[PDB]
């Protein structure tokens, strides 16, 4: 031991650990329980987590994000071509593969995905360790049911850069079912629909589990569409409201349209607990403050097509799986975006009113699974 858990997540990473029979979801230094995948490099030092996030746009180009959409991938593969388009930082190739580059201490330097990813590895082992005390040894880490031997091996060499003995890769939406201990729920086979809609994408699993077997069935989804969709949503609303009331166009403004961004976080987040959110920006422009409020039905309304829109692919993975939605027995929710109540409300109804596995913090599942995992495997 320790038995540790790490979902090495798109934009969010988390760490759980197994001890006295349950699971202990990891806080890092600032309280949070999940840390931006996030490496930022500056004229005298490397941050990573919340300390890169928190400087993003202060120092864009530097500012490392994104990595798992270019681990395992060769700079030519037509997902890097395109992503590439929308990231503020540069990527170019070495030997055929992408690496960012960036400008550290003052020179150009370049990383392979897998050399970003191992640190923000380093700062989820460091994570664990002020949690536990002493050395964390190894971890099960996860990755995408869609990810290939290439992409699950550059993953791993993420883990050996860091130095955890990687005790195995295992699939998120296995970690998820494992979190709920669905494969040994019941006994016969179950079909388990994992709905997985992050702050960036959103995946659908279709899983068999049977006798503690797991087959992946299908998988579908959308790579581009997550959380910051349905904040570029509200933050278009709400500038719109500004200029209503106060003339001013923020639109042409940076740091305005940013701020606003980041109320609007905040505010969709109180929406799935609240019916109301109240936003309270300072001088957001010439002087004048943005004090207002947004229900979660306008909420609802400003995202009514990407909402409905997620029902899509939960249509397309049961057809691929060749199986009528009245099949599957156990729907669990993962990603922080599956705390709406909207989303929650549509699913359950798309299910004929079936209960969905929404106990675990959906943000956290995946940790919780990938824990229960390493401890079966440290025995
Ligand atoms: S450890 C461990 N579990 N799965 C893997 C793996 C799978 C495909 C390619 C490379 C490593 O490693």
């Amino acid at each position: 031991g320790p038995a540790i858990g790490i979902d090495l997540g798109t934009t969010y990473s988390c760490v759980g650990v197994f001890q006295h029979g349950k699971v202990e979801i990891i806080a890092n230094d600032q309280g949070n329980r999940t840390t931006p995948s996030y490496v930022a490099f500056t004229d005298t030092e490397r941050l990573i987590g919340d300390a890169a996030k928190n400087q993003v746009a202060m120092n864009p180009t530097n500012t490392i994000f994104d990595a798992k959409r270019l681990i395992g991938r060769k700079f030519e593969d037509a997902t890097v071509q395109s992503d590439m388009k929308h990231w503020p930082f540069r990527v170019v190739s070495e030997g055929g593969k992408p690496k960012v580059q960036v400008e550290y201490k003052g020179e150009t330097k370049t990383f392979f995905p897998e050399e970003i990813s191992s640190m923000v590895l380093t700062k989820m082992k460091e994570i664990a360790e002020a949690y536990l005390g002493g050395k964390v040894h190894s971890a099960v880490i996860t990755v995408p049911a869609y990810f290939n031997d290439s992409q699950r091996q550059a993953t791993k060499d993420a883990g050996t850069i860091t130095g955890l003995n990687v005790l195995r890769i295992i699939n998120e939406p296995t970690a998820a079912a494992i979190a709920y201990g669905l494969d040994k729920k019941g006994g016969g086979e179950k079909n388990v629909l994992i709905f997985d809609l992050g702050g960036g994408t959103f995946d659908v699993s279709i899983l068999t589990i049977e006798d503690g077997i797991f087959e992946v069935k299908s998988t579908a989804g959308d790579t581009h569409l997550g959380g910051e969709d349905f904040d570029n949503r509200m933050v278009s609303h709400l500038a719109e409201e500004f200029k209503r009331k106060h003339k001013k166009d923020i639109g042409p403004n940076k740091r305005a349209v940013r701020r606003l961004r980041t109320a609007c976080e905040r505010a969709k987040r109180t929406l799935s607990s609240s019916t109301q959110a109240s936003i309270e920006i300072d001088s957001l422009y010439e002087g004048v403050d943005f004090y207002t409020s947004i229900t979660r039905a306008r909420f609802e309304e400003l995202n009514a097509d990407l909402f409905r829109g997620t029902l899509e692919p939960v249509e397309k993975a049961l057809r691929d799986a060749k199986l009528d939605k009245g099949q599957i027995q156990e729907i669990v929710l993962v990603g922080g975006s599956t705390r709406i109540p909207k989303i929650q409300k549509l699913l359950q109804d798309f299910f004929n009113g079936k209960e969905l596995n929404k106990s675990i913090n959906p943000d956290e599942a995946v940790a919780y699974g990938a824990a229960v995992q390493a401890a079966i495997l440290i025995g």
